[PDB]
C-alpha cells in the first residue's frame, strides 16, 4: 500500500562514452550507438543513447520507469546525461528489435526460438506485473534482441502504473495491439498487456506480418465487437492458436495471466515441432551490462 522506490538515479558524464554512430530516427527521436567507459574503472561497455521543447518531462517518465525495474526480460536504465539534451543511456542490444529481425530471417527461425521467446516475454511481462506495472504498448517492435537466445521488453515511453485500471487521456495510441476495452473505454490492465501478448505472439508466428494489413484504424473497433479476430498463421497447430485465441476474449479475466503463459509456452518448448510446423526446421576490455553491476 506504499513501498518506497529506492531505485538508483545515476548521472553520467558526457565525457565518460564516446558516441560512435547514429542508429536511426523516427517516431521519437535519434538513437545513438557508442560504448561507455566508466572513469578508471577499466571497463567499456557497449550502450545505447536516445534523445530528440519541454518533451524532456516525457523523456524523464520514461527513465523513471526504466531505472525502476530489474530483470533479465526488460531493458534496465543505466544513467542519463544532463548536457544540452537530456539522454537516455541503456544496454545495447546489437541484434535489433525483435520485428525487424524475425522478417530479416525468416527462412532460417525455428520453432524451438520462437517458443523460447514467447516464453522470455511472458517472464518479462509477469515481472512488470509483480511491480504493478502496466506496459501499455507491446508489440514485436518494442522487444529487443541482446542475443537470438536472449530478448527483453523495452520502451516504456506509456508504461502506467498502479496502488492497490488506468484511465488515458493523451493522443497517439497503437490501435491493433490494443485490447477492446481500451479502444472504448481507455481502460488499461496487466490483463489489457495481455490482449497486447496475442498480438504480439502473431506477430511472431507469421514472420513479421501486419496484423489487419489494409484495415482503417477506425473500424478496428467495428471489427473486434463483431467478434472477428486475427487469422490462424500457417505454421502454429490448433494448441498455439488456441492460446492467442484465448488473450483475444472480450471478458478481460479470460485471457490467461502471464504466469500461465509461462507454463504454457514451456511446456510447448521442450516439443517444440509438435506445436509449430514450420519447413526445414580494441575489444578487449569489453563488459556487458548485464556484467556489470554497482551497488
Ligand atoms: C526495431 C527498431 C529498433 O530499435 N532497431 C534496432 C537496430 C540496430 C540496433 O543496434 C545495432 C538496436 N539496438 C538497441 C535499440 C534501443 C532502442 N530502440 C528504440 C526504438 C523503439 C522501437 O519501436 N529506442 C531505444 C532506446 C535507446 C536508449 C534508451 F535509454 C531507451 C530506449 C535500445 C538498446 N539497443 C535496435
Amino acid at each position: 500500500g506504499e513501498a518506497p522506490n529506492q531505485a538508483l538515479l545515476r548521472i553520467l558524464k558526457e565525457t565518460e562514452f564516446k558516441k560512435i554512430k547514429v542508429l536511426g530516427s523516427g517516431a521519437f527521436g535519434t538513437v545513438y550507438k557508442g560504448l561507455w567507459i566508466p572513469e578508471g574503472e577499466k571497463v567499456k561497455i557497449p550502450v545505447a543513447i536516445k534523445e530528440l521543447p519541454k518533451a524532456n518531462k516525457e523523456i524523464l517518465d520514461e527513465a523513471y520507469v526504466m531505472a525502476s525495474v530489474d530483470n533479465p526480460h526488460v531493458c534496465r536504465l543505466l544513467g542519463i546525461c544532463l548536457t544540452s539534451t537530456v539522454q537516455l543511456i541503456t544496454q545495447l542490444m546489437p541484434f535489433g528489435c525483435l520485428l525487424d529481425y524475425v522478417r530479416e530471417h525468416k527462412d532460417n527461425i525455428g520453432s524451438q526460438y520462437l517458443l523460447n521467446w514467447c516464453v522470455q516475454i511472458a517472464k518479462g511481462m509477469n515481472y512488470l506485473e509483480d511491480r504493478r506495472l502496466v506496459h501499455r504498448d507491446l508489440a514485436a517492435r518494442n522487444v529487443l534482441v541482446k542475443t537470438p537466445q536472449h530478448v527483453k521488453i523495452t520502451d516504456f515511453g506509456l508504461a502506467k502504473l498502479l496502488g492497490a485500471e488506468y484511465h488515458a487521456e493523451g493522443g497517439k495510441v497503437p490501435i491493433k495491439w490494443m485490447a477492446l476495452e481500451s479502444i472504448l473505454h481507455r481502460i488499461y490492465t496487466h490483463q489489457s498487456d495481455v490482449w497486447s501478448y496475442g498480438v504480439t505472439v502473431w506477430e511472431l508466428m507469421t514472420f513479421g506480418s501486419k496484423p489487419y494489413d489494409g484495415i482503417p484504424a477506425s473500424e478496428i473497433s467495428s471489427i473486434l465487437e463483431k467478434g472477428e479476430r486475427l487469422p490462424q498463421p500457417p505454421i502454429c497447430t490448433i494448441d498455439v492458436y488456441m492460446i492467442m485465441v484465448k488473450c483475444w476474449m472480450i471478458d478481460a479475466d479470460s485471457r490467461p495471466k502471464f504466469r500461465e503463459l509461462i507454463i504454457e509456452f514451456s511446456k510447448m518448448a521442450r516439443d517444440p515441432q509438435r506445436y509449430l510446423v514450420i519447413q526445414g526446421d580494441d575489444m578487449d576490455d569489453v563488459v556487458d551490462a548485464d556484467e556489470y553491476l554497482i551497488p
